[PDB]
């Protein structure tokens, strides 16, 4: 009784989520993505579910039998099945671009444009619509819906269940597990350190006469190369010749963070700052100890309370007017840009990919958590012959009706684009 208008206001939504998602696109020129035509035609589906299969489904919980009628009760057959179908459709058409997106990104032979995203979003729609005919197929009554027609037949129910579910599900999986695993690495501090200082295989002796191997490690009070060659060898533990390894510079890095930590809380500006910065921001601050020294980096006395008071904008503004940005300006952007955000951005390449990975993500993750448990339940009812109840039957079927009112609520969490607009048409 009190259940009659809660799944009432979660069809109100819906119809309102996935218009604005509609609207936002045609809207702004910054929206007209080949990307997002994919993320049109799966709005596209979830509206029909708002305004046509929702209010529907309402009136079978009021009224057990149909107000509706052969031409309206067969119609919601088919834009049921059309729209679930078209649902998985999107999906797996938008998992098989980024893919491509992601592997050749000179694609300017014609493929990421309209002429080939909407020649592809088209006859997905071809293979959705095909529906309508096994609903009007009896050549070949219960209290659960309208009766699909083949209802009683599970040798057909099963081949269905895979082919529009298990079958996509699967081979959409294996090329998302592909796409994850092109963009795949987020950086680490010795990674950060690489990039800032480089990694040295040999010993290199400077112009002053200073020999440094690694991640910058200088091998302190070495007048001659055998000098520093024996250090080295003390070091490594083994006969180097000035030669060691990715693995051995690693393992002297690792010494040497260990060494710029101790260093920090051993000093009384630093140690405060140090603590309050999380994982990220610590490795910025032992960057820039790395750079300058414990002495020149507790000289930053603005900027180190900045960040201790959480003012990031107000320390990357701050920092960039420092005498170390007009020095090394290259590597001062990236750490203070590490500083400012909390990310490894400065550190990684195809960030905008990495982005569109994580949405892709969020939207098969959704997709999977709100069907999944009605295809285990169709598992269930084709041997047993009706093992369970109607009562949880019936929020199986609404939890991937929760399906069409979660992904416009994805896209502005993930897309940056999406939350500004989003954020402007709310406040007119
Ligand atoms: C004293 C022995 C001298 C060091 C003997 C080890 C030789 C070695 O491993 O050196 C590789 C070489 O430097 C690659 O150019
Ligand atoms: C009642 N309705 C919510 C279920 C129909 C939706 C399906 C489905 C279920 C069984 C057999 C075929 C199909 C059509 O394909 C789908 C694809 C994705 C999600 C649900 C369905």
């Amino acid at each position: 009784m009190p259940l009659v208008v809660v799944l009432s206001t979660i069809c109100l939504v819906t119809v309102g989520l996935n218009l604005l998602v509609l609207y936002a696109v045609r809207s702004e020129r910054k929206l007209h993505t080949v990307g997002n035509l994919y993320i049109v035609s799966l709005s596209v589906a979830d509206l029909i579910v708002g305004a046509v299969v929702m209010p529907m489904n309402i009136l079978y919980l009021l009224m057990s039998k149909w107000s509706l009628g052969r031409p309206l009760c067969l119609f919601w057959l088919s834009m049921d099945y059309v729209a679930s179908t078209a649902s998985i459709f999107s999906v797996f058409i938008l998992c098989i671009d980024r893919y491509r997106s992601v592997q050749q990104p000179l694609r300017y032979l014609k493929y990421r444009t309209k002429t080939r995203a909407s020649a592809t979003i088209l006859g997905a729609w071809f293979l959705s619509f095909l529906w309508v005919i096994p609903i009007l197929g009896w050549n070949h009554r219960r209290e659960d819906k309208c009766e699909t027609d083949f209802y009683d037949v599970t040798w057909f129910k099963v081949m269905t269940a895979i082919i529009n579910f298990y079958l996509p599900t699967l081979l959409m999986l294996w090329f998302y597990a592909k796409i994850y695993k092109a963009v795949r690495q987020h950086c680490n501090i010795f990674e950060m350190l690489r990039i800032d200082e480089g990694l040295r295989l040999k010993i290199y002796k400077d112009t002053e006469g200073y020999y440094t191997i690694g991640i910058g490690h200088l091998l302190t009070k070495s007048p001659s190369l055998n000098a520093a060659k024996s250090e080295l060898d003390k070091a490594i533990g083994r006969n180097t010749n000035g030669v060691i390894t990715k693995d051995e510079a690693e393992k002297l890095f690792n010494q040497d963070v260990d060494a710029a930590v101790r260093g920090i809380l051993r000093n009384a500006k630093l140690k405060p700052v140090y603590d309050s910065l999380d994982a990220v921001r610590r490795a910025a601050l032992i960057n820039m100890v790395f750079q300058m020294g414990e002495t020149g980096v507790a000289g930053f006395t603005n900027s180190l309370r900045m960040l201790q008071q959480k003012r990031w904008d107000e320390a990357a503004v701050n920092l960039a007017k420092s005498r170390w940005y007009n020095q090394t300006p290259n590597r001062a952007k990236r750490v203070i840009t590490t500083f400012r955000t909390g990310t490894w951005d400065a550190y990684l390449h195809m960030n905008r990919e990495r982005k569109a990975a994580k949405q892709l993500g969020f939207i098969m993750a959704a997709f999977i958590l709100c069907w999944i448990p009605y295809f285990i339940f169709f598992m269930v009812i084709a041997f047993c012959k009706n093992c369970c109840n109607e009562h949880l039957h019936m929020f199986t079927i609404w939890l991937g009706y929760i399906n069409s009112t979660l992904n416009p609520l994805i896209y502005p969490l993930c897309n940056e684009n999406f939350k500004k607009t989003f954020k402007r048409i709310l406040h007119i």
